């Protein structure tokens, strides 16, 4: 009839455990250690309790809380799981995110948290998270942009979108890889309205950033109340926005990226002499490493415009850089 | 924020729109929705136009907990690149053939706790990516053998749960032949099964290899014979034969490949020879080669003869799996 190991108000289907919807106060007991996906959504959680599992969940990729009451979150509440890749606790009641409250989640991946209470985000709340690629912080109350998480390695989605985003760190914001702007979602925020704001959204907007493309309508900035689209408006000596032309003194060792939007494209440098740039030796001038350029010494006769041209399965970019070298230093 | 649809929670490219007792679904999906959750609502057919928009950016698709009765043959031409379909705790009846077979980069595909009676292969036809089917709490009584059967098999499918339904009858010589990587994750508990010592000797062999299929349900891997339930690793008792390894025999100038049949795919293969050296190579006279990651004699000799061993090394866990190889010194051809 029913399976033995199967917690009381779960339907269990061999690694996956369905125990939504059933007005659960607490977790439910001698839960298997063979459970792949916990799907505990739409209770009446309000605790996450150290030892909320007695034992392992080594097994345990997915676990779904979201639409509970949850206020609480013990700081050893995943212990348990080491092996989680996907942790769903939005629609709860969540106000603070304390210091390494998710660090021991070494491996997780994707991390929601939208539609809480959220006031306070720690700057060490999720140290530790090499493996995090999408965290979902939408519909909460934070003012302070969390810039220590981009001043979190593999990073690709941080949505921020529907909070009390004011003021932004917007030189840090400009240094960002192209790929982890494609997913910085900062819509629907009373964001200071500023020509270096605009000048921002600009690039992102000729770039064809998804952050930008999907949301225009929604990007909002505040000025003396009132809210307005961004795109709306037209700043007094507020300039296109900067091509990208790195400066360098003579004799500098220097790394310049090539900026494509998305992850582990093919990329060919060709330099201002119109020769490919090699991947080869540790002898000089210019090399490729990794993918970028790499000048050991800067020279004046570096220096140009080097163009990467970059190829992915369903769009290509061309991108230019120009090296300006200096022959003095002003200090 | 919208763009967002009437009753959903719009969070960049997720949408929640889960309980909500919705009848049909929310209309004027955007385009870039990644993850739409409409699980716990009212919803009782899935329509041809169900989203007229074209949702390719969607690569999941929670539809759970509602009243599905009914699924369009043209309700997946808009989700082309679905990799996660949740259709469990549904009223779904019947398995009509093509009816996934839109869903050509779908991983994962829950049906469980259904009212499914009869799964036609047709149904999956083309599913090349599928790789865990979960079809546990139905009422199917045939086991669908042609899902895994060499021949017209879903190439990447690891995890096939059938689990709580009404399976009598097993294709056991089927299931023996299958390769340890699909019989891992084959589950066949919670169903009545008819005992007999050829079903106690499958299980008997996937119990010493620690299956996970068998490792973490022995105690709902039942039988019947007669209208008494019985653990089928009770059998034994009831005198039936444990399992039967293996020859494996040669003839001299015989060519043959023996596999490391490990219970995970992607295991880095190490073969050792009775000698206790590494086999190597794949030359290969002639005379022990390493081919894929199995075992190779392209003409076997009487001093291959022996004991091989493989060491399978992967993320999680290691397993050593040996052969016997036993050569007469003659050829009848
Ligand atoms: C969800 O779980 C919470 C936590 O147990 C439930 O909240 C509790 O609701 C009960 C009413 O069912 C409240 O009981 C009352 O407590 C006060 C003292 O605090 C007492 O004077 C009254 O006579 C009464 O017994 C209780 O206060 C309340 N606790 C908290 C922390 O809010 C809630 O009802 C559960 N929801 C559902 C619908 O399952
Ligand atoms: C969402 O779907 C649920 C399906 O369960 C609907 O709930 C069901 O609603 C019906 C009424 O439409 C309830 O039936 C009633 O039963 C009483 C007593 O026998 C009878 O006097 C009424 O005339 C009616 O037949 C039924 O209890 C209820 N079922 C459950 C499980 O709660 C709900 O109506 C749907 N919501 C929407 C907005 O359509």
């Amino acid at each position: 009839r029913s399976v033995v190991s199967c917690p009381a108000n779960c339907l269990c289907a061999s690694n996956i455990l369905s125990c939504s919807k059933q007005q659960l106060p607490n977790v439910p007991q001698s839960l298997p250690s063979y459970t792949a996906l916990l799907d505990l959504s739409h209770n009446n959680l309000s605790r996450l309790r150290a030892e909320w599992t007695p034992t392992r969940l080594t097994n345990l990729h997915s676990l779904l809380l979201s639409h509970n009451h949850l206020n609480f979150i013990s700081s050893e509440a995943f212990v348990p799981v080491p092996n989680l890749r996907y942790l769903d606790l939005s629609s709860n009641h969540l106000h603070t995110l304390d210091e390494f409250l998710f660090s021991d989640l070494q491996a997780l991946e994707v991390l929601l948290l939208y539609n809480n209470h959220i006031v306070v985000v720690d700057r060490n709340a999720f140290e530790d998270m090499a493996q995090l690629q999408k965290l979902y912080l939408s519909q909460n109350q934070i003012s302070r942009f969390p810039v220590e998480l981009i001043k979190l390695p593999k990073l690709m989605l941080l949505d921020l979108s529907s909070n009390k985003l004011k003021k932004l760190p917007l030189t840090d914001l400009q240094k960002l890889p192209a790929w982890v702007k494609n997913g910085l979602y900062l819509h629907n925020n009373p964001l200071e309205c500023d020509c270096k704001l605009y000048q921002l959204f600009s690039h992102w907007q000729y770039r064809q950033l998804s952050s930008v493309m999907d949301f225009q309508e929604d990007l909002y900035c505040m000025h003396s109340k009132k809210l307005h689209n961004i795109f709306s408006l037209d700043f007094f000596n507020c300039s296109e926005y900067k091509e990208s032309a790195w400066e360098a003194h003579l004799g500098d060792t220097l790394t310049i990226r090539c900026d494509t939007k998305q992850q582990g494209m093919t990329k060919v440098w060709v330099s201002p002499s119109n020769e490919q740039v090699l991947s080869q030796g540790s002898n000089g001038s210019v090399s490729v490493r990794n993918g970028d350029l790499f000048f050991k010494k800067v020279q004046v006769e570096d220096g140009g415009v080097y163009t990467c041209y970059a190829m992915g399965e369903t769009f290509n970019e061309t991108l230019s850089v120009e090296l300006k070298v200096y022959n003095f230093t002003l200090h």
